[PDB]
């Protein structure tokens, strides 16, 4: 398939400012592009992406979302002088405009459309345009909030309309309700907008009332339009991810996107003057990372907002790294999000609940160690295994804890590719293939908690009891299996066939697993599979990377081309075929038991208001 990733960018379009005294536009300012573009190239990412120059979009692409009414009135634009400008802006609501500015607009549509023709042409896997001015505000006759066209509803019909797709995803993470692409689509159930947005009960820009969580899309396109307000400041981390946890990532699974398009407005982000929350850039790499196994990885990053120069080249560059599949960062300190967010979310997702049932409630990159003898193809990152010190340590182990020599192998190897993981910053991931679980386990375990490994999530797809302690604090336990525990320890998640089982498999991966392991925040992910699996394991292994910055040893007890060359490929980060378009209810009663029985140690789990005594 594809690979790569596309960076679209131009010095013209900051080739437009404003020009006269205006306090509320005095922030968007042509420097927003420099700093953007320098931040790539100061870091090295900029060179790493392919480079799709700029297009004008044509009258008809622009027609597919405007007016020939206000497409004229702007294209009398360029010929005004600075009253002209000024009355015509004055005509609008919270923009201004400049001689260059309909080309600059015209030039940011045609960026955004550039970066969709290499998406879907397979060109590229996926790509963001540093583009401006931004899009998500403007409507079919009407600019606004610093926008002319929208360049990311331009995107989603542009799709449509040449690649015959039925359903794309539109994540506006900007901090504003990008109400124009909402306009567009309410009643579109082809295409699903999720929006969050600083709202203060409708105290905040833009004022509207149809920017709550009771908007849910008018006709055919209910449910398909879902908005997150936030009705206060300081929104932190633990926010962001409970949103992407509990509303936006569930969502956007089962409805399984043909295509993703991103509105990346970092006003989102800390230090921003305008969206004043409190979200370090890094969550805007792990955003990237939720989203990038839905539809196959074709990703459409457009930016949107973001004023405070520094948070917005810093949070460009997160994104931008994701993108091209470097580790993410750690994030630390996560926990519960905060009331006014808690609230918000469960109002949204009880509107929600009448269309997506999840929500209804009761009253080199990677090694890879083969068994002896067996050669396989292995992907251009990847590569193959024992030093005279690690024969010293199994040695040790062997005298001090447990005669085969193909078990001691594995376990030397297990040694190597811990040693190379953690102590070196050479190797990413890994996976061998073992025999003996037990021994490979405790060796595995016992190892990594040496390297240090100061927190280690181990995921174990099997029944039974492994050699791991759940008691005190740096060892957390998920364990899907087909038996069931009563799941005391509080340390522990466990997780007991049919069709509706992998549906079951991410509701879990994404209300429950993802979120204990965020908060949990382990320095390495141990994943051991005993012998359905099949349909899933790729998702588990690929959002999993989230953590650790993507430092996972996989254990396969058994050999099976199959799953190994799966793992193998999800480890490297290849992209991750989709899983295709309703759980049990024993199932989803279960997974609220779970919940509600580990959401007061883990707050990140919970997705209502807490009631008080
Ligand atoms: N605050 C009132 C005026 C206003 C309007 C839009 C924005 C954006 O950031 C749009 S992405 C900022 C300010
Ligand atoms: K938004
Ligand atoms: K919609
Ligand atoms: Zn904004």
């Amino acid at each position: 398939a594809a690979s790569g990733s596309a960076l679209i960018f131009d010095e013209e379009m900051s080739r437009y400012k404003l020009l006269w005294t205006d306090p509320e536009c005095e922030i968007e300012v042509p420097e927003r592009l420099t700093v953007s573009y320098e931040a790539l190239r100061t870091h090295g990412l900029a060179q790493r992406c392919k480079a799709v120059p700029v297009r004008q979009a044509t009258e008809q692409e622009i027609l597919l979302a405007h007016s020939e009414e206000y497409l004229e009135a702007v294209k009398q634009t360029p010929g005004m002088n600075v009253e002209e400008l000024m009355a015509f802006s004055k005509k609008y609501n919270a923009v201004y405009f400049h001689q260059n500015i309909y080309h600059c607009a015209k030039l940011a549509a045609g960026a955004t459309l550039q970066l969709v023709d290499s998406v879907m042409k397979r060109e590229v896997r996926n790509g963001m345009a540093l583009v401006r001015p931004p899009g998500h505000h403007s409507q079919r006759s009407a600019a606004n909030g610093f926008c002319v066209f929208n360049n990311v509803a331009f995107a989603a019909l542009y799709a449509k309309k040449n690649y015959n797709l039925n359903r794309i995803l539109i994540v506006d993470w900007d901090v504003h309700h990008g109400q124009g692409i909402q306009y567009c689509f309410e009643e579109d159930p082809s295409v699903l907008y999720f929006s969050w947005h600083r709202y203060e009960h409708q105290s905040f820009w833009p004022n509207l009332p149809e920017s709550d969580y009771s908007s849910v899309g008018k006709g055919k396109g209910s449910g398909f339009n879902i908005n997150l307000p936030w009705n206060k400041v300081g929104m932190t981390n633990s926010d962001y991810l409970a949103a992407f946890f509990h509303v936006l990532l569930p969502v956007a699974y089962e409805f399984d996107p043909e295509l993703v398009i991103v509105s990346a407005g970092f006003d989102s982000a800390i230090g921003d003057p305008e969206g004043e929350m409190c979200a370090l850039p890094e969550i805007f790499a792990h955003l990237t990372h939720l989203l990038m196994p839905l539809a196959a990885g074709k990703m459409c990053v457009v930016l949107e907002g973001g004023y405070n120069l520094t948070s917005l080249g810093q949070s460009v560059c997160q994104t931008v790294h994701s993108l091209l599949g470097d580790p993410t960062p750690r994030i630390s300190g996560l926990g519960t999000a905060c009331d006014s967010a808690l609230e918000s979310i469960q109002n949204v997702r009880n509107v929600q609940s009448s269309y997506w049932s999840s929500f209804k409630h009761l009253a080199v990159r990677t090694v890879v160690v083969p068994p002896p003898g067996v050669e396989l193809t292995l992907p251009k990152n990847c590569q193959h295994s024992i030093s005279e010190s690690t024969a010293k340590e199994v040695q040790r182990i062997r005298d001090k804890h447990f005669t085969d020599q193909n078990i001691l192998r594995s376990l030397g190897n297990i040694i190597s590719v811990l040693d190379r993981m953690m102590r070196s910053d050479e190797v990413c991931n890994g996976c061998v293939v073992v025999s003996d679980l037990s021994v490979s386990v405790q060796c595995a375990l016992q190892h990594a908690l040496t390297e240090p490994a100061e927190r280690v999530l181990v995921v174990y797809v099997g029944d039974g009891e492994l050699p791991v302690k759940t008691n005190d604090g740096k060892v957390f336990l998920v364990q899907i299996c087909t038996k069931e525990t009563e799941d005391k320890c509080v340390n522990r998640l466990t997780l007991c066939e049919g069709e509706s089982l992998t549906a079951g498999f991410m509701q879990a991966l994404l209300g429950l697993i993802l979120p204990v392991a965020y908060e949990f925040n382990p320095a390495l992910v141990l994943g051991i599979v005993e012998e359905r699996l099949m349909r899933v394991w790729g998702h588990m292994t690929c959002l999993i990377q989230g953590l650790a910055r993507g430092r996972m040893l996989t254990l396969l007890q058994g050999y099976d081309k199959d799953l190994l060359e799966l793992t193998v490929s999800a480890l490297s980060g290849a992209s991750i075929s989709p899983l295709g378009p309703a759980p049990k209810p024993e199932d989803v009663e279960m997974m609220e038991k779970q919940r509600q029985r580990l959401q007061e140690r883990w707050g990140l789990l919970r997705c209502t208001v807490s009631e008080s005594w």
